[PDB]
């Protein structure tokens, strides 16, 4: 079926290169933009990387912090993180917004769990892609100023300089 989840994912693997482009962000550093008008609830790009445990992720983040380099991770849940720092794709440049246009959802395809960035509304060509990073207050991580610039911006987020 053309509109099934598995078919959407299969189309994603061939189309994602045409959905997005990397450019200077209107938020911070580099960001990811819609290369074309994207319909609502459409799969945009997969957050690829290496699935690791919290223990492993915290040890990696220390390693990275000692280098002059960005850290690129997506937390799936309390147990696992996708580390995109070494093996990620352009989805790792997607910035946080307190008022985002995309959502990240787990999708299972041929025996694997995947994080797919999905539009939560129509996105015009040239608009920056964002999702909400999901920083819970219960300690866990550090936190930096948020510069997403939205009206309801919580002024803080999880991350690094
Ligand atoms: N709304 C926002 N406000 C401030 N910093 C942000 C942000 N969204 C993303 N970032 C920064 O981007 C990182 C997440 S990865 C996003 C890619 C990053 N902009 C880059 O050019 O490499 C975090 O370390 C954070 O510092
Ligand atoms: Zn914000």
């Amino acid at each position: 079926t053309l509109h099934s989840k598995s078919s959407q994912y299969r189309r994603l693997r061939t189309e994602w290169k045409n959905n997005v482009y990397l450019a200077r962000s209107r938020i911070q550093g580099l960001g990811l933009y819609a290369a074309k008008d994207l319909e609502k609830h459409t799969m945009v790009i997969e957050y690829i990387g290496t699935i690791i445990r919290n223990e492993v992720a915290n040890r990696r983040e220390k390693i990275y912090e000692e280098q002059n380099r960005g850290i690129y991770m997506f937390r799936i849940n309390n147990e696992h993180v996708i580390d995109a720092t070494l093996t990620g794709g352009p989805a790792r440049y997607i910035n946080h917004s307190c008022a985002p246009n995309c959502v990240a959802e787990v999708v299972t395809f041929d025996k694997e769990d995947k994080i797919i960035i999905i539009s939560s509304r129509r996105i015009p060509k040239g608009e920056e892609l964002t999702y909400d990073y999901q920083f819970d207050f219960e300690d866990d991580q550090h936190e930096i100023p948020c510069h997403c610039g939205a009206w309801n911006c919580r002024k803080w987020m999880k991350g690094h300089h």
